[PDB]
């Protein structure tokens, strides 16, 4: 019964002096060293003086985890009492129960197969001594440390169950079986042999988890056959890493094997089996060996995971269509401006303008640290109304960031910017790539940072290298150092798409990934027999570009519902890459 709008209202927390701000940045790696050195009275004196800040909040957990390791509970206590509890970190929240010996949190912790944090640690081998973890993944933890070449907080684990790797009979039966699940015994060409021999002397326990090891190795190395193989021996798949059982599931999926992927899919843990990838994968399974009805309910809980590239390829499958049409109107300028005056929000204000004045990187990190513990507690509206404060000074990333974090209230103009829209429009018809992908592609890699510069030097909008760009300015009548101006970065990266498209069949979904790892890379990934765009994409082995690819390809279907542009679904999209 009523039309939409949006809440002027805003916090009010007490504001600082810009000075004291710099100040207080200036002293924050002191306080951090104060605290690896113990030095309890500098951490104590800067906390006393320094605003309620990110800067403080981090001070304070570093300090709380080194009071905790010391077990300082009297301190611990006092500043514990002082942080948000969302502020928390995870190891201050496992020394805070391991301090009233309560071990609630193992349950859960003892599920993870990799390395925690020393609090975590502890306070795990503390519940294996006290009887109080479930045997069952207390040693599946440790078959994962020991594959993960944590070997020392394995031993530790083992010992505190009871078994250790020197003396307990199921401790060096686990140890042993290094010279199949090693870090390099895994690869030998004979790690199956070896592990088929000692089968008769292994848990079904430990020779599932085994299996899991070199299926692993295979299907990420995109041996599929080999991969299959090792899974397929696999007596309990629940046996299995979060990251073992996923590269089962990529296996079956890039080897059509529907019914063996819903198989695995089913045994993967609740959280893995809800994500919006096993969600949409299941329901094509479901749909492939005709259950239409159970995939429909699937597809339309993968949907509603909110805006990302299962959830819109699901919505597809129900005849969905991307709508981007805003449901709330734009914040009024009198609570953008009453935004900005709230003492946190302008804290981060502060931060971000003088990073830009003085082209610091290590000040500019900290204002969107400081953004992000700004807006952490805020309801939709309070959201809107910040990505607009934040878009009005500049900082466009945290524009994004806040818009992207609402649920109901949508804003589509501040979740997919377009800034420099001339420039982008003009230089991507020059080059004929469409310009819905390059904003996908732009969003994704410098979530629109003119500065934007990467740990190994990739620079500005478009995360161009400085090689490529030398490549690129010497076929089109460039200087290379145009690489550092927003312009010139634009003209090289859509150029370089455009390039990278073309030596790869003319493929969007290849060029993509030889955007971000080298069109080497992206050839080396294709199969034999061609593969549906979202299989490639999800069955990608470097994590980063695997993430990347479907980020870009989600966002190049939203910046296209923006901009107009004729429809076409993001399945067809994602189209066929060929055979190689
Ligand atoms: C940490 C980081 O910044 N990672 C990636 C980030 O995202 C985009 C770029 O920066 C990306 O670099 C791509 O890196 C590859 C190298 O891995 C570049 O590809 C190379 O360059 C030319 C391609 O025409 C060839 O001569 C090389 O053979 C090729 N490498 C491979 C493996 O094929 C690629 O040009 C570059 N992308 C850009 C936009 O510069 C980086 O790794
Ligand atoms: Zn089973
Ligand atoms: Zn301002
Ligand atoms: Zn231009
Ligand atoms: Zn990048």
């Amino acid at each position: 019964a009523e039309t939409a709008d949006l809440s002027a209202s805003v916090p009010t927390r007490p504001a600082e002096p810009e000075r004291k701000t710099l100040a207080d940045y200036g002293g924050y790696p002191s306080a951090l060293d104060a605290v690896k050195q113990k030095n309890d009275a500098a951490v104590a004196a800067y906390l006393e003086n320094a605003g309620d800040s990110a800067m403080a909040e981090n001070v304070r957990n570093e300090w709380l985890k080194s009071l905790g390791a010391r077990r300082q509970w009297t301190l611990f206590a006092q500043e514990y009492a002082k942080l948000e509890p969302a502020g928390r970190a995870q190891e201050v929240e496992c020394y805070a129960d391991s301090s009233r010996n309560d071990y609630t949190r193992a349950a859960e912790l003892v599920k993870n197969t990799g390395k925690l944090p020393s609090g975590c640690t502890k306070l795990l081998e503390q519940a294996a001594a006290s009887g109080l973890l479930d045997g069952n993944d207390a040693w599946r933890r440790v078959r994962g440390l020991l594959a993960g070449r944590q070997t020392t907080d394995a031993r530790n684990l083992a010992a505190a169950l009871g078994s250790p790797f020197d003396g307990g009979t199921q401790g060096s039966r686990e140890y042993a079986l290094l010279n199949v699940i090693g870090k390099e015994a895994r690869k030998s060409p004979n790690a199956a042999a070896l592990l088929s021999e000692m089968e008769s002397g292994l848990s079904l326990e430990q020779r599932s988890f085994a299996w899991g090891v070199l299926g692993h190795y295979q299907s990420q190395n995109l041996n599929v056959p080999a991969a299959l193989d090792y899974y397929g021996k696999v007596a309990d798949r629940r046996q299995l890493t979060d990251d073992q059982i996923e590269w089962y599931a990529r296996a079956a999926l890039r080897a059509r094997r529907w019914d063996e992927l819903a198989s695995v899919i089913s045994h993967m843990p609740e959280k893995l089996q809800k994500s919006p990838t096993w969600l949409y994968w299941l329901a094509r399974s479901r749909a492939a060996t005709g259950n239409n009805q159970e995939a429909e309910k699937l597809y339309k809980q993968a949907a509603a995971t909110g805006r990302n590239f299962y959830a819109v390829l699901a919505g597809e499958e129900l005849g969905r269509k991307i709508d981007t049409r805003n449901n709330v109107p734009d914040a009024g300028k009198n609570s953008v401006r009453r935004m900005a005056e709230d003492g946190a929000v302008k804290r981060a204000l502060v931060l971000f303008q003088n990073s830009q004045s003085a082209g610091d990187a290590k000040m500019r990190r900290q204002a969107q640290a400081e953004w992000r513990f700004a807006t952490r507690g805020f309801d939709e509206d309070k959201l809107l109304t910040a990505a607009q404060t934040a878009f009005d000074h500049g900082f466009y990333d945290m524009a994004v960031n806040s818009a992207e974090r609402t649920d109901r209230k949508l804003n589509y103009t501040l979740r997919y910017i377009s800034p420099f829209k001339d420039t982008v429009i003009r230089h991507a018809q020059n080059v004929n790539v469409d310009p819905a992908w390059v904003y996908g592609l732009i969003r994704q890699e410098s979530r629109f940072v003119i500065g934007a510069q990467s740990r190994v030097g990739a620079q500005g909008l478009m995360q161009v290298m400085p090689a490529t760009a030398r490549e690129i300015a010497g076929k089109i009548g460039m200087d290379a150092a145009q690489l550092y101006t927003a312009d010139g970065n634009i003209r090289m990266g859509t150029w370089y798409m455009a390039d990278t498209k073309r030596r790869l069949q003319n493929n969007e979904v290849l060029a993509t990934a030889g955007y971000n790892a080298g069109p080497g890379r992206a050839r080396r990934w294709q199969a034999d027999t061609p593969l549906e765009g979202a299989v490639y994409a999800e069955t990608i082995p470097f994590s980063e570009t695997r993430d990347y690819v479907k980020k870009v390809m989600a966002n190049a279907a939203y910046y296209a519902a923006l901009f107009g542009a004729p429809h076409i679904p993001l399945k067809q999209r994602m189209g066929i890459v060929p055979a190689r």
